[PDB]
């Protein structure tokens, strides 16, 4: 079953970068720049940056060999967000709209 459930999730990482979130999902599109953002701290802090741009990259590569590995990265690229930015900040706010997209849609995976 890993094909059909990678299709699964090859369906909501396209929805993820999809028009319909991009009020929400556009700081995780690609990689942080830290230094072009002013974030010296960053790599400190993140020692397993992730990024959508990554995840998909890795879907194309055939990374992932199964849906949970796809997950723990989806989820990795949030909890680095968590992590980093006060819990106030409206990045803090569009990742846990973005999460909650994801979630809802990784629940419905085929079994
Ligand atoms: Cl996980």
């Amino acid at each position: 079953a890993n094909p059909e459930q990678l299709k699964h999730c090859n369906g909501i990482l396209k929805e993820l970068l999809s028009k319909k979130h991009a009020a929400y999902a556009w700081p995780f599109y690609k990689p942080v720049d830290a230094s072009a953002l002013g974030l010296h701290d960053y790599h400190d802090i993140i020692k397993h940056p992730m990024d959508l741009s990554t995840v998909k990259r890795k879907m194309e590569n055939r990374d992932y060999r199964d849906a949970q590995e796809f997950a723990a990265d989806v989820r990795l690229m949030f909890s680095n967000c968590y992590k980093y930015n006060p819990p106030d900040h409206d990045v803090v706010a569009m990742a846990r709209k973005l999460q909650d997209v994801f979630e809802f849609r990784y629940a419905k995976m085929p079994d």
